């Protein structure tokens, strides 16, 4: 924009007090003070989950949509959208050590994000640290924070992922809520395979 | 005397905000004429799993990222006594309960030998009144403490269905001791409007 970057670092409020109070929750995931020396984390994976199936929950709805207090739990008929592109606009880096990523280190990205015909339909701001290294496989995995409009859904995703999987070309898979849209108080996974460093192709699967 | 409304720190950020999303669903304005409501049973499930993942453990008992469910053994602690300590309740209407409503309670824990074993904090609210039934439903956040395990509980319960004695379930995760790192229900049926009769069922 006039030649300026494109990542603003501020998760957007929803000014939902619940929703907002629950993706700070993973904001402070993001922002913790890792070390390569820790030896207990939370359950990351499982706490994603929740968080994501949460944030849809806080959504309000029609009273004769919302679970009865002992109802098992039931979802909604899927919401696909798939045959997706991201492409990385903006990246901001600066690792920690000079001799490659480190547990610790902090990547902002923006992502515009297309349909097979190459229409811009949406775009996101990721947050990613570096959470650990793993002490038996030498691998590094991530924990991220997702902002971002598709198709005039406005969504939050959080996610928890291996790194070198996924530069290997593995499906890589995050956890995400629909707050505004009409995928309102869904939520499901956004995965990808990377085609590049700098394009993936991205499939999103939500449900009630 | 009387009974201190706020919810404690766990000085855990993760926790106390999750934990602080429930409260905001606590103290959120309800109206006999709301259309629409968070999927609150689900709220509660997921806020609780959440809670409970955010404890901190030992790398290798954590999840690999697109790991299945796992769900750890049971723990189960049953026929607990819980007795009403202290109330607070000022109706806003003296013509019975109303939505809006708030409730806070303490108690005092006992296990089946009758030994104490911990309390707790409760905070209610009274959030709709269905007008088929004439039912009413509540939000309710706790937090205890029982034989050393440091707990929070959200409930989303019909209040007619537990004064009639029907079993009330609302969902729990342990934060600290034993049971650090797991979550569950707590349930109840009540003996009188005093004491209830409950049962603890976590896993990791």
């Amino acid at each position: 924009s006039h030649m300026t970057t494109s990542i603003d670092p501020t998760t957007p409020l929803t000014y939902n007090p619940v929703i907002d109070a629950l993706v700070g929750s993973w904001r402070q995931i993001i922002d913790a003070d890792y070390s390569a020396d820790d030896t207990r984390l939370p359950d990351l994976a499982v706490l994603a989950r929740s968080t994501a199936r949460a944030v849809a929950a806080a959504v309000p709805r029609p009273l004769a949509e919302i679970s009865a207090p002992d109802a098992p739990d039931e979802r909604g008929e899927l919401v696909l959208l798939e045959k997706v592109i991201q492409e990385v606009a903006d990246r901001e880096y600066t690792p920690l050590s000079p001799e490659g990523p480190s547990v610790g280190d902090l990547v902002l990205v923006t992502e515009k994000i297309y349909n097979s015909d190459r229409e811009e339909i949406g775009a996101d701001t990721g947050r990613l640290r570096i959470i650990r290294k793993d002490p038996e496989t030498g691998h590094h995995f991530t924990v991220s924070l997702v902002t971002s409009t598709v198709q005039g859904n406005k969504l939050f995703a959080f996610g928890y992922t291996e790194m070198e999987a996924q530069l290997a070309g593995g499906r890589t898979t995050i956890q995400v809520a629909c707050w505004d849209g009409p995928w309102a108080g869904m939520s499901g996974t956004l995965s990808w395979v990377i085609n590049s460093m700098t394009a993936a192709e991205s499939r999103y699967e939500l449900r009630r």
